[PDB]
């Protein structure tokens, strides 16, 4: 059938919905984005910390949130020429307000009923929450995907806010866990200095040079010492955490968090699977050329690739893995890595909202 | 099928569990009651009106109201001889923590994903959110199961009161400021079978002022919670006269809820089943006798189902409906736009 995946990550740059075929294999049919607007970016970003009125703030943001969401469902399939009766359901990954496995739970808003109801479509939402109730991380979600699509010992990695990589390795479980910063500090330095959003091509980082003080400093946090099921998010990583350790030319800075994410996928990733003679990468990050220059040169044994080369765009493989899990919840299928994840095993991810 | 029904209304009192049969007709296999822990109580409470990190503390909240539901689940079913594999669904109503369907939004926790990785049975909750979804008050939803249980007024008594006309509302306060009063006042938690409300007198200054107040003077589609009656409100219509004696207001506030039900029920109504704890309190049944006298005033337990567990029974039903895919909200209810399926499901 057909499955509308729709995705808005840790980044806040917009809304990724996606269309796919599913059968025997997973088709991207066509795409959409809707640019996020400032002022929902900086209320959810706000969501992300502890504050006052919570409760009803987020329910507020979560109407608009979902409001524009409907409106890129509606936009897509006009432009498709489909009606929502030809789409079995939406997968709605939603927005990650807060994720706290280490307190036993994940905070995803995205009212689903109001997008049943905005649609004419069924929604499955809320995949993280069994997966920490089974006492898992409830991330990384994309490696099931992953391994359908791509499962030769390869590693597969999203460069979103936070990088994670599924390592494909012939005749074991699915491994993987996130491996640290992705684009989210390159994007909090040159936001927090030139009230840019990003680094284009990592081109002001590129400029600069790595301080290695700086960066020794950094690649010794705990979360990078530490092994297997590991996830983290904004709380960990974010501007007052760089601070903390800057306390030098801006552009030498963004060359060396250019470098933290280079070297703490290498690393991690290397020590995981040195075998590893494929790295199909995915995400916004994808189209960082400097970190992808970077990145050839710190894995010499494997071909760095964007996953544009093995037939998908890289920016639309989390939506993509999104509706697939829709499509898994409806065949009653697994969609968690108890590997990846730590759960006790695998579970039916999601919940239900039909349109009725 | 067999269904479990789990609820936790805003009186706090605890946690209700029911096990029912359903097929042609529905029938209480049986129920289960686990009180509220105090520390519990008033989390939920403070959760209740704005605060600081009520993200991080709604969840840990969330944790522990599950872990308590799930553990009523498994000691009923054992009690019951029963494996969860004989349950075809738990409904869950939650815990309502913030209901504001001005504001398009009402907020029920109760992490189902967790309640289903417990028990071992699948989860159907969040029944409000596609009500409010469609412009509705995602209250009262007991209606649609009262009509097909049982010209009749179904009357829920719990913290606020409710009528199912066979159209319904909520009428205003139930139990929620006599429960309210006698907590701030006396410690206790509810005025048993309202005998001190009995042993005060009616305050007709009082009675007037509060029965004044805006909600009172709506009709049709309308919900309340512990956002409007409460007690810094009660408070508030204190101030205007000098010490009055506690009794005599416990005595005031069991009038305002006899008055704004009856006056709203035969208004609507003109040509009586009571549920929920309510029910139990004499003291007001006998006030409600006396101000509806057209009608025969009394608890659903002289029609087969007693009154404690018919809201739970109502969520069970929730289940049912949502696994059938027939509609859970009466549009005339809410104020919905039409019909809906209620709920989400977590296999
Ligand atoms: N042309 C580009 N050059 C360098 N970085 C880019 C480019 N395009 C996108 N990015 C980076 O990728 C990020 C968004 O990728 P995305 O996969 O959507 O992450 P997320 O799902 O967490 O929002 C942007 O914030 C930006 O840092
Ligand atoms: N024996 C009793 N005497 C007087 N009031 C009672 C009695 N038993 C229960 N109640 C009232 O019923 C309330 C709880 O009933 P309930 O139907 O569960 O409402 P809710 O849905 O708000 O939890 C108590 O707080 C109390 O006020």
């Amino acid at each position: 059938p057909r499955y509308l995946g729709l995705m808005s990550g840790t980044s806040l740059d917009g809304m990724d919905i996606v269309l796919i075929e599913q059968g025997d294999r997973t088709t991207l049919l066509a795409s959409h984005y809707l640019p996020m607007p400032a002022g929902l970016r900086e209320d959810i970003l706000a969501l992300c910390v502890p504050g006052p009125d919570e409760i009803a703030r987020a329910a507020e943001v979560e109407q608009r949130w979902v409001a524009l969401a409907a409106q890129g469902v509606r936009e897509l399939l006009l432009q498709q020429q489909m009606s929502p009766d030809e789409v079995r359901a939406i997968g709605s990954h939603g927005q990650t307000i807060r994720h706290e496995p280490a307190r036993h739970f994940t905070v995803q808003i995205g009212n689903p009923a109001l997008l049943a109801e905005l649609t004419g479509i069924d929604v499955v939402a809320d995949f993280r929450r069994r997966d920490v109730a089974a006492g898992g991380q409830g991330a990384p979600l994309v490696p099931a995907f992953h391994q359908a699509l791509f499962g030769t010992s390869r590693a597969v990695l999203n460069i979103g806010g936070f990088s994670n990589v599924s390592l494909l390795s012939p005749g074991k479980p699915v491994r993987g866990f996130d491996c640290g910063p992705g684009n989210v500090l390159m994007d909090a330095w040159i936001h927090h200095q030139r009230g840019e959003h990003f680094d284009r091509d990592g081109a002001w980082a590129a400029s600069g040079q790595v301080n290695h003080a700086l960066l020794a400093s950094l690649l010794a946090d705990e979360f990078f010492a530490a092994r297997g099921p590991k996830s983290t998010g904004r709380e960990r990583f974010n501007l007052p955490w760089l601070q903390e350790h800057l306390a030098l030319p801006a552009a030498d800075i963004q060359a060396t968090l250019l470098e933290l994410s280079a070297r703490s996928i290498s690393e991690s990733l290397l020590d995981a699977q040195p075998d590893c003679e494929e790295v199909l990468v995915c995400g916004g990050g994808a189209f960082n050329t400097a970190l992808m220059k970077r990145l050839a040169m710190l894995m010499p044994e494997a071909r760095v690739a964007s996953t544009d080369e093995y037939g998908i765009p890289p920016a639309w493989m989390e939506g993509m893995a999104f509706a697939w899990l829709a499509h898994r919840f409806l065949e009653r299928l697994p969609g968690n890595c108890p590997d990846v994840t730590g759960a006790l095993g695998p579970r039916t991810l999601g919940a239900l909202y039909p349109a009725g």
